[PDB]
């Protein structure tokens, strides 16, 4: 855990839907 994995899992997040709105963008 702490902000270290907090900063894996929330980056791991924000690439998964990153590519989804530029494909439906």
């Amino acid at each position: 855990g702490s902000e270290k994995m907090s900063t894996a899992i929330s980056v791991l997040l924000a690439q998964a839907v990153f590519l989804l709105l530029t494909s439906q963008r």
